[PDB]
């Protein structure tokens, strides 16, 4: 069966060719697209064919691309007439990624990182044929096959018990046979993430006489359930324990669906693998009748319901009390039951629709036509609102392909930064072939930058012990249906990857003298590498490295120690590239750090708030490994201020006088300053509402441009002053030692920001829930998920929350806080 739905899959998934052929350019464009987030005049230098000197002008940055196209073509040419609009691109310069032309200028990440950072803006003008396109598709990537490498009852008039015998354990190890005595199982059965009744638990038994390698139960399994109250996505839950003979240690787990792919419920032996990591077989053996059941889906009712009564004797202030409530987090019992009977006039919000269906009473057989009917007159969520229809708690296949029909509403660029926890949405499908992995598989087909992430968010998911089968067979279904070219440069990609992490070992285990020269020497492997191959940067693809410079490689000093990796790009109109390569770190948490910051970045520019944050890039290459973004010309502020030591002459200019040395105009400091004032903003709210603490001076960089910004993200989600103000940046927030009203608008920000990302608390949170399954220290339970709810305060109105931030603000100040009338 399981074959049969591997089998499935891969013919559904030619059908989803079909639909993105390779003469399609929009679906198969062969290059990166330039990021675009939705959002005066800055001037563009643009290189033409035919000219030696790149044109420079003046654009608005609410122009599109189209228009700036068409404007450097009127400067060459006087009639546009003769030459074809059509057919000529603008991409940046030393980057293979292509701008949108229906967006702005503005929008595009690209520019707003050069502005920001006053880098120039480069591009370069030039036609379709001229632009590198070696990672589209071909005819023969569409015509080639995926590859990943009688009687019937039905269920609800089904009366048989859930029952099946737990026979063996085949294959257990030595050491397995040194520690422990006895062994036995324990069975939960769960929908919705939820037990539907309590475990049960086998027998303690030892290896079977002459098979030290089998463990033998023997033994039947009776549930207090009958087959007719299993709802669809019923799964058993096999737990191996193990009693140590000198507590009960944890071995291994298994899942079986109750139902599969087919809707037939398993019936006869299934074997399934509990892996040590090393492959125990397990075998349940399952009523086998001379018949199968199929689960049926209640029949349909169809129903318009818009003309009831309205009595709203303070009942409808208390619903909209409920409907404009942030999440569902911690809603009363009784505000659920009710509701769950106002639910049919709550249809005019439809974002409330997660909340009705976590208020249900149960998922029984009978309830289902009524939420069914609701259902489908609900009208069309916002997709960040569908997200929490993609977590554990909805199992019903309903539920969620709705919601992921509602979800295909988001543009590719949102959706790249949301990859994370769809990878881990994942999960909560029971089979192979689901509505969500075909949408994640069409966006890949659609988009080199959504496959290119999914690849290696995907390579990171492989590690998990449960579940890395099922991302092994996403991650075949991905690299088949992506093409020749893309998965060459996957391959490079690896291969360069692996390189590195070699060298970063090698330069950990040598000490003193020899790390330095082992590193030049380790090296040599890379450049051959390059001798061979021109390779794109895993962390950003649209840069291109032929060639590694040696010279400029070295290691930065720390507790795991980095590699600088410099290479030279393959465009001479580009710049050289320049990444942090660590071994010996976990960087998934980091990773999720920098993608909460980057979405309070989004929802702040969204309302037009714009903080001027840092927002670097890093990327879980391997397990425990990685490649990190480099911000050029920044320090620590250990750093900063021991360097200002060697003078001493004030505790509160070490910032002030670095930032001057680096911009030493009395604009050019105001400039620096006001980055400071607004970065430190941003990272102040990021850091209360995370939990981010041990902000130590070694975890504080800051930019010479000014800006503030995060490195380590070691406390995350962390228990306990909120942040920390010191006098010297107070300092550069006042511009003098007494306070101005430049700390009023820096106060300003923060409360401003803060309620901000207070509006999109559900959004928050339920991100946080979807990467609960992935495994990371701090975030294992919803608890972890109620501190950040707790420091986002939905119940307070944005003037109380204010006040708030605002002794916040007081108590980081602390005994330079005398100074200020808050
Ligand atoms: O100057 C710098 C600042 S060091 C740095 N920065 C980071 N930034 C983001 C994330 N983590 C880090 C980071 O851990 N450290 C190391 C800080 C440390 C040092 C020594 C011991 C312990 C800790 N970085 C560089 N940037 C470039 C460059 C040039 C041109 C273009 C470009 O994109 C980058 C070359 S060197």
């Amino acid at each position: 069966v399981q074959n049969d739905e591997v089998a499935a899959f891969c013919q559904s998934i030619m059908k989803l060719k079909t639909k993105f052929p390779y003469t399609d350019h929009c679906t198969n464009p062969g290059y990166l697209l330039s990021p675009v987030t939705v959002q005066a005049s800055v001037k563009v230098s643009i290189e033409i064919e035919g000219l030696q000197l790149p044109v420079t002008f003046t654009c608005d940055v609410s122009s599109t691309v189209e228009i700036i196209i068409m404007q450097a073509l009127c400067w060459v040419h006087d009639d546009l007439n003769q030459v074809d609009v059509g057919s000529y691109i603008l991409k940046v310069c030393g980057q293979e990624e292509v701008l949108q032309n229906n967006h702005c200028l503005g929008s595009h990440e690209h520019i707003q990182n050069c502005r920001k950072w006053d880098t120039e803006i480069k591009l370069q003008l030039l036609t379709l044929s001229a632009m590198c396109q070696n990672l589209a598709r071909t005819a023969e990537d569409d015509e080639a096959p995926v590859d990943l490498n009688r009687n019937i009852k039905e269920a609800w008039t089904a009366t048989e018990q859930l029952q099946f015998t737990v026979y063996a354990a085949h294959g257990i190890s030595s050491n397995w046979v040194s520690n422990y005595e006895k062994y036995y199982l324990i069975c939960s059965l769960s929908h919705n993430g939820k037990d539907l009744f309590k475990p049960i638990q086998s027998k303690k038994v030892g290896t079977y006489k002459n098979a030290a390698y089998l463990i033998k139960w023997d033994e039947l399994i009776i549930f207090p359930i009958q087959i007719s109250q299993l709802p669809l996505e019923s799964v058993l839950h096999l737990t191996l324990f193990g009693v140590l003979n000198q507590g009960p240690e944890a071995l291994g787990k298994v899942s079986l669906t109750l139902f599969d792919f087919k809707r037939f419920l398993t019936c006869g032996t299934k074997l399934a693998y509990l892996w040590t990591s090393e492959r125990i077989v397990l075998q349940v053996d399952f009523p086998s009748p001379a018949f199968d059941i199929i689960y049926t889906s209640p029949q349909i009712d169809r129903n318009i319901i818009d003309k009831l009564e309205t009595l709203e004797s303070d009942i409808k202030g208390k619903l909209l009390d409920i409907i404009h409530r942030d999440s569902s987090f911690g809603l009363s019992k009784e505000d659920k039951v009710f509701l769950w009977e106002n639910r049919y006039y709550c249809l005019k919000h439809p974002n409330c629709l997660p909340k009705i269906l976590a208020s249900a009473p149960n998922w029984k057989w009978a309830n289902l036509a009524k939420t069914y009917s609701l259902l489908h007159q609900w009208p069309p969520l916002c997709p960040l609102a569908a997200l929490e229809l993609l977590d554990a708690k909805f199992a019903d296949q309903e539920v969620r392909s709705l919601a992921v029909s509602w979800m295909e509403a988001i543009s590719d660029d949102e959706l790249a930064d949301l990859l994370p926890q769809f990878v881990q949405a994942l999960k909560y499908e029971i089979y192979l072939n689901s509505s969500l992995v075909r949408f994640l598989l069409s966006r890949a087909l659609g988009n080199i930058q959504i496959a290119h992430s999914l690849y290696w968010l995907l390579k990171d998911a492989l590690h998990d012990t449960h579940f890395g089968s099922r991302y092994e067979h996403v991650l075949g279904a991905l690299l088949s249906v992506g093409g020749k070219g893309l998965r060459e440069e996957l391959s490079k990609q690896m291969k360069l990857v692996q390189l590195l992490g070699g060298v970063a070992e090698k330069v950990r285990q040598a000490s003193g003298s020899t790390r330095q020269v082992v590193l030049q020497k380790s090296m040599e492997r890379v450049q051959s590498f390059f001798l061979r191959n021109k390779c794109r940067l895993p962390l950003k693809p649209s840069l291109v490295a032929k060639e590694l410079n040696i010279k400029s490689c070295s290691f930065f000093s720390s507790n795991a120690m980095p590699l600088k990796v410099t290479m030279v790009n393959a465009d001479p109109l580009g710049e050289e590239i320049n990444v942090m390569f660590k071994v010996g770190e976990d960087l998934r948490q980091d990773m999720l750090a920098l993608q909460m910051i980057k979405i309070m970045d989004k929802i702040w520019l969204k309302e037009g708030l714009d903080l001027r944050m840092v927002i670097f890039r890093c990327l879980s290459t391997g397990r425990d490994r990685g490649m990190v973004e480099l911000v050029p010309a920044s320090d620590t502020l250990r750093k900063i201020q021991v360097e200002y030591g060697v003078t001493g002459s004030f505790k509160d200019k070490p910032l002030a006088e670095w930032l001057r040395k680096y911009n030493p105009s009395e604009e050019e400091y105001e400039k620096a300053s006001e980055n400071f004032i607004y970065s430190c903003a941003g990272c102040c709210v990021a850091t209360y509402v995370l939990g981010i603490c041990d902000r130590h001076n070694d975890n504080i960089m800051l930019r010479s441009t000014g800006h503030m910004f995060h490195i380590d993200f070691g406390k995350f989600l962390g228990h306990a002053a909120p942040f920390v103000l010191t006098s010297d940046m107070a300092y550069v927030i006042n511009g003098g030692e007494k306070p101005t009203i430049r700390f009023q608008l820096f106060v300003d920000l923060c409360c401003q920001a803060y309620n901000l990302i207070r509006k999109q608390t559900n959004l928050f949170l339920n991100l946080l829930s979807l990467m609960i399954p992935s495994g990371l220290p701090e975030l294992t339970s919803i608890q972890d998920l109620k501190y950040v709810r707790d420091a986002l305060q939905p119940q307070t109105t944005d003037a109380e929350a204010t006040i708030f931030f605002t002794r916040l603000i007081e108590s980081s100040l602390g005994s330079i806080a005398t100074k200020f009338n808050f």
